């Protein structure tokens, strides 16, 4: 995943003196990437098991200035106007209330502070929408929703956040490995496979469905993007 991550560093326009907050931080890859360039990274993740991974991994790469902690995006501990940068990467489709999360991002971000949000997203067409969302709840039962770009813009505007699409790009997925990494049972996998085999034309177009002649999926694409948001006023 080095591309999404590099873009954020290019787009973030770091400063020696900045403080960074990585939300849904995971094994903490974003949080570490930033570390050489900013003062301090803080990262939150909901699962405690992930805080530990993150924090030991930090230690393993011996970086002093990043630290992880447990919490949720819908309720960040931190004070208002207390970060220059916030990163959120392939985590939002997991939040149980993305509306609130943005509101919190808004709160805790400083004025003219930047929100670098990377994720994949539903196309505007609701039918294509369901398609890509249903393909992912099937793979990952923890998948809440990948909101659409209209939706992201409406949320940004709703929170005095100035929306800019830095760059889109298709996310190739190699079906076979995607399944492994995701741990899915062969029950669900059969539903995934039916799903991909009965794709509308529009669907197998928009998501690059490539299949073995036996119906067995080779590959497809998610729609990745990097929105950047900047806290202005209302
Ligand atoms: C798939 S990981 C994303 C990868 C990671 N953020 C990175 O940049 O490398 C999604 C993360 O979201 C966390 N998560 C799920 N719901 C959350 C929530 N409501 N608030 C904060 N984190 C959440 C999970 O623990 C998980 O680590």
């Amino acid at each position: 995943h080095h591309h999404s991550l590099g873009l954020m560093i290019k787009t973030a326009e770091c400063r020696a003196e900045h403080r960074v907050l990585d939300i849904g931080a995971g094994a903490g890859h974003t949080a570490l990437a930033f570390s050489p360039y900013v003062q301090e990274c803080i990262g939150v993740d909901a699962t405690k098991e992930m805080v530990e991974v993150a924090s030991s991994f930090a230690q393993e790469k011996g970086v002093e200035n990043v630290r992880f902690q447990q919490g949720t995006a819908e309720s960040l501990p931190f004070p208002d106007d207390s970060f220059d940068i916030i990163t959120c990467r392939y985590a939002a489709h997991h939040f149980s209330d993305v509306r609130k999360a943005v509101r919190e991002v808004a709160r805790v971000l400083k004025q003219d502070g930047r929100f670098l949000l990377v994720d994949h997203y539903a196309p505007e067409d609701p039918v294509l929408d369901e398609f890509v969302n249903h393909l992912n709840r099937l793979r990952d039962p923890s998948h809440v929703r990948e909101s659409s770009l209209s939706e992201w813009q409406a949320m940004f505007s709703a929170n005095q956040l100035a929306y800019q699409d830095i760059q889109k790009w298709n996310l190739p997925i190699q079906y076979d490995s995607w399944i492994k990494r995701g741990g899915t049972p062969a029950d669900r996998e059969k539903q995934i496979i039916t799903h991909l085999n009965h794709a509308s034309d529009e669907a197998r177009d928009t998501f690059c469905i490539t299949l073995n002649q036996n119906g067995q999926p080779i590959s497809f694409c998610l729609k990745a993007i990097l929105i950047q948001g900047i806290k202005r006023e209302g």
